[PDB]
């Protein structure tokens, strides 16, 4: 009976969220350009998008339509231009803050009002240790600034929700399997990096009942990573 | 099979918690000073014992005995001394840390070994709002430090214990409705302020806390460890 | 000696910031609409500029002609749209996000390499209390965002470029008594709210924050970088 | 004319301080064990004493009486056990705690009401990265709690003496050279892996740390208490 849209739901912790969340009794959609497999394999409704392209709201559009619902939204979708910020083009800068932070703004604003509707919605944007750090040995700053942004949009949107019903929060996951990794690892007190079904098991927490008294915060799971 | 401890659970947050725990089918003792009744009703084991005297490594033992092993630690006393830094007692300050800090360390250092032999550990530390804020219209200096120190002792641990399977975090409820936050409530001119500042336009009610607390207790945490996780309503967010 | 550009230099907080970099012996620039008066009675160079429609870079060339060098950016500009999420356009959002957040990095990114030059460079990023909540009783999910943002950006070029001899920071300002804040302070169920959480019991002199900007421009903050730093009256503690 | 009086003012950040605060034109009082050299280098006044154990509050009534009044207060004695929770004995628990942390507030305590008399006053606590991690590849699990700690103390006597004049403030120092710091920097297995984490690419001289803490022990400080501010190299940012 709740009816969830993933975006990114094909791969990596995309697919291991939409897998979490069918395993919990929900309707679930997956979107991404192929989402044909991964639909068929977990038993969710495939939607085949270009977010870096079509317009969020006609995705939202289509997840109510086809679901007979809409209650949560986990954007999970993912692009980035590793080069740092005096190589970077305003235009690559653009392309990794429009899908990460602008259509996760569209979407979850096209999304509250049907969530409000049911008087129960749960927003889960997708973070990263970056939220809080520049990412140490790899030069990413783009993709830190957005996944920080998402911060405060997570806040804003949970204030501006919580009496429609609506929980917003960010899970921000640390090193997962989807002289760097030697000294990145040296720094996750677990010794190991995550396996996707790690992460997703704390996304379904945050897209459920328990989280009824629970928004406008960030999660980080992460072996440990950013207590170090 | 899996054993937990809980402190200060035969009411306010702690027994929710300990009453969630339960019923994820967890063995559960509760340790407070009258734990008898609080307990019966519960299913749980009752510790009587008082944390702000008796020795912690003690109860620990007692725990261990009682269930048979122990995974799960839940440091969930209550106390505070609403006073301002310029009137409180350095022996009112004592009382302040001791209870929340001090023993939670001894607490946490007295479960891990066998947390540690079992091969998978919880230790749920308490946090409050005022582990990122100064408790606003409320004096309470000492609290306020105690359970913000919990963050580093938290992070600590969590660091320290990550190879022995043992996953450390502290949960933060927000504004909760107890007979330990009554005189807050009751009170309009502290009541009112704070609760404009809470989106969801209403304190908890302690199950709803102990909601997350069993999350931060199970194989949901199995990779999420050295965190503090805020359930309030989003009153830290506004 | 050094050479600063301030963006929004003319009036409120920029202004303030420009004072105390030309009492510090800095030759500065003050970029904005109307520049002409500021600048006379500052003792700055004028860049009349519509920083939300002029080439960002272009800016930065225009400083580094009038200036003949560039070691010390500070983007101050202000801008705002006080709707809430479900009654804001995309257009709206895009005009506050990219006259904060966009043109930040697009400066950033032109100044950088003549403070490297320089081997010296410092540059300052203007937040908000909203760096760190939603804004309370405040409409402003765009500017939340966005000063949110900005802590993301000062930590990875700081990051980037620690080895330059450049240092970024977030100067983070609390409420400040400026005509971008008027409509907060002319409607009571805003100010009161608001207010009542500010620990010195009263809103801040933009001169009052100036005092800090011009430390996190000096030699100061050789060592200081990558951070944000709060001027909020206690705000954010209470 | 201010009066300023500095624990652990003999060696390492809390000389720098001293200095700084004398520079500024401030009367200096400075403690520790044996602070007769540093003090006659100084140009400070020396008031033996072993914080670890006499009375705080004697203290502050000597340098009351030394310097014919009372306007800052700089808490830098260091002290550690750097020792895994499970190795770590509660005595050596409390050494760390009661130094770091209950000095603090008994220090504070004693202090403010001379502050408040004055009508303007500046406490500036000493942090570290541990304020905000649990230190990497060093085991110091007490040391990292009493500095995370001092961050609710901070922003708890923030709120509290605001309205008095007086400013509260954390200083978060990163990693110093310093005699305290010299068995990290003697072990490859922690100077390398912390290191290797500073963008700036070297540990701070203690003066750099002094310029930060001067600023906050000053008028520039006006508008700015209940925060910490962190001085490292962008350590944290990384």
């Amino acid at each position: 009976e709740r009816k969830a849209l993933v975006t990114g739901g094909s791969r990596g912790i995309g697919r291991a969220i939409a897998e979490a969340l069918v395993a919990r009794g929900y309707r679930v959609a997956i979107a991404s350009r192929n989402p044909e497999e991964a639909a068929q394999s977990l038993g969710a409704v495939p939607l085949p998008t270009d977010l870096e392209k079509d317009d969020p709201k006609g995705l939202v559009k289509r997840a109510l339509e086809a679901l007979g619902g809409l209650h949560v939204l986990v954007h999970a979708a993912a692009v980035n231009v590793r080069k740092p910020a005096l190589e970077l083009s305003y235009e690559e800068w653009r392309r990794v803050l429009y899908l990460h932070l602008d259509v996760a703004f569209l979407l979850a604003q096209a999304a509250a009002p049907h969530m409000a509707e049911a008087g129960w919605g749960r927003v889960l944007f997708i973070g990263s240790v970056t939220t809080f750090t520049a990412g140490g040995p790899v030069p990413i700053p783009a993709y830190t600034t957005a996944k920080t942004a998402l911060l405060g949009l997570t806040r804003a949107l949970a204030k501006e929700w919580a009496r429609l019903g609506i929980r917003v929060n960010l899970l921000c996951p640390g090193y997962v399997e989807t002289e760097l990794y030697e000294p990145i690892t040296a720094r996750i007190p677990m010794g190991r990096w995550a396996r996707p079904e790690e992460i997703a098991r704390v996304a379904a927490v945050l897209c459920g009942d328990e989280a009824e008294y629970l928004t406008g915060q960030a999660v980080a799971v992460d072996g440990g990573f950013l207590a170090y």
